[PDB]
């Protein structure tokens, strides 16, 4: 099932009963987690306009509130809706490093509460956050759903259609390979991988990203 907004700006696509991918327009992906305690997003959107519209679309459809968002790094595609989160009382989780970079770049601060490995539970939905090391950015994290074996790779992970690394001005191209290897070691059985941008794949996306780094 795939549901679009008023224009084609915002699309949501069901992965399973409780997990959707959100995509906004260059495209950008996140998750929507439909939990018994509320909706949880992995990642916001480009700006406050799109973030508000995403929150409203999912609140209406799932008939519950967005309670929490996990921010996967401090660039605009991820943190651009932070103002909106804070003024609506939506908790914005991040690592300390992501928060510090957010503040350095003039954005409102997320919580800085995530560690190298953090295990969260929202109602019945388990969510693990993992900092694998530097790659696309210094601060990039991935998100793992152990009940579905679904990995949210973020911009650390490139889609099949991606033919180069994209924006590397903030990247660590020597360390990015070790970081991907750390993900592959930690999560040996992956059902789906959601890249930061592009189509959902599997572990092949991590192997593709390694090849792009050669
Ligand atoms: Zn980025
Ligand atoms: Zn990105």
């Amino acid at each position: 099932t795939v549901i679009k907004n008023e224009t084609g700006t915002i699309s949501i696509s069901q992965l399973n009963k409780n997990v959707w991918v959100h995509t906004e327009l260059v495209p950008s992906n996140g998750l929507v987690l439909n939990t018994s305690k509320g909706l949880v997003l992995v990642d916001s959107s480009w700006d406050d306009k799109l973030t508000k519209e995403l929150i409203e679309m999912v609140e209406k459809k799932f008939q519950k509130r967005v309670t929490d968002v996990i921010i996967t790094h401090a660039h605009a595609d991820r943190i651009g809706g932070i103002k909106t989160l804070k003024e609506r009382g939506i908790k914005a989780h991040s690592t300390a490093l992501t928060a510090e970079l957010a503040k350095k770049n003039g954005y409102e601060e997320p919580l800085g509460d995530l560690q190298t490995v953090t295990n969260l539970k929202f109602g019945n939905m388990k969510v693990e956050t993992f900092y694998p090391g530097k790659g696309h950015t210094e601060d990039n994290i991935v998100v793992w759903l152990p009940q579905y074996n679904i990995l949210v790779g973020g911009c650390l992970v490139k889609s099949t259609s991606a033919k180069d690394l994209g924006n590397v001005a903030d990247a660590y191209v020597n360390e990015w390979s070790t970081s991907i290897e750390n993900v592959l070691k930690r999560y040996r059985n992956i059902n789906a991988v959601v890249p930061g941008h592009g189509e959902v794949g599997d572990k092949g996306l991590l192997l593709h990203t390694l090849d792009l780094l050669k």
